[PDB]
């Protein structure tokens, strides 16, 4: 019943996106801008893979912020866009994360991170948040050139760690990440960070919790 | 000069107003429709990338429930059905019919291609009075792969027996422009309010504000 391996999504699951959310919403003068931008980023990332291409996630992020800014009547300069997006490198951990990761690491469950962010950005993010040392390995989808939730993204991690899908649990605050992990055969835990929903069409996880700490306590109980 | 024009349907041809109004009024926000529809599109590509094909309207219902929750609301299942029923009650944009008439008079073949299932798509185009303008009406349901997957455009090309390079995709969605381009098609972006070209190699061959203006640009000597 204990997983051999936990794979953690990073954005929102571990990292509080507030600094970036606030910067986008302030610049576009709407509390609704961040959510529409990030969904557009995710949408175009999957558009890229389905049309046979891989582009750095942050480059899609900037491109789709330029598209979204226009929907809000703004036309931001290159310097303004870069300043907004620079907050992606300065995201603190959610307050529950470190204690959850600590107890999972003490229980000798292998812990890895998997993000659509490129490897250099992902490592800088986890260093800034003080989380990098909890992980046995830190993975960007950049290496295989296929974004989550494509099955190949999870599979690249399983093959590198040499752990079967069914001995692995994906921990994520994104319903689509839950869905992809499930369909690759992984166990799943949904972290119900504010503003995120489970996908109703067969997206139910094994575990649901409000925090990573609560996931950890459930796994380690008994 | 294209042999074949493929038209996207939602927004490109159809005024989404009735559906936009139903979602925004029901969730009490002018921002609900844009977030819902982007979430729909995102999950449609999630479905195909995690190895699955699901009726587009069924994804629509599921992502509308998610969007309802993001706005903190508790609407009934029947209310979600009532909202989504407006997808079949969308009028054509006022420019569309004259544009389609002018292109067919120029002896260009005209077809529609939508992620909507075939029965829903027919119902939409009948309500809008557009169905009869088309030489063929295509749903991705037939191939089980959504736009912008290569298979979606290719099914049209193979049925119409027209090569990609003699076919132009007309769409108000930057991701549809990009899919068509990478399938080898020519492209025309219809710059309807609230839609942008994708900056990363998404530039179309032609751009205009309406379907009539695409027609006038295409046929200009």
């Amino acid at each position: 019943k204990k997983p051999e391996l936990l794979i953690f999504d990073v954005n929102e699951t571990l990292l509080d996106m507030g600094p970036l959310e606030n910067a986008i919403n302030e610049s576009l003068n709407s509390e609704h801008a961040f959510s529409l931008w990030f969904r557009t980023l995710l949408h175009y990332s999957l558009t890229e893979t389905l049309t046979g291409n891989y582009v750095d996630f942050g480059t899609i992020g900037k491109a789709t912020l330029k598209m979204t800014m226009r929907k809000f009547g703004k036309n931001l300069s290159e310097d303004r866009l870069d300043a907004i997006l620079g907050n992606i490198k300065k995201l603190p951990a959610h307050e529950d994360v470190k204690e959850g990761l600590k107890m999972l690491k003490e229980a000798q469950i292998k812990l890895v991170a998997l993000s659509n962010s490129n490897g250099k950005l992902l490592n800088a993010q986890l260093q800034f948040a003080g989380l990098a040392d909890y992980f046995d390995a830190i993975f960007s989808v950049e290496a295989v050139g296929r974004y989550k939730p494509e099955l190949a993204s999870y599979r690249a991690v399983l093959e590198t760690m040499k752990v079967p899908a069914e001995n692995t649990m994906m921990v994520a605050a994104h319903g689509w990440d839950i869905l992809g992990a499930k369909r690759a055969g992984l166990r799943t835990a949904f972290v119900a960070r504010e503003g995120h929903a489970i996908y109703p069409l067969d997206g139910t996880p094994e575990l649901e919790a409000k925090t990573v700490l609560e996931v950890a306590r459930t796994l380690l109980k008994n």
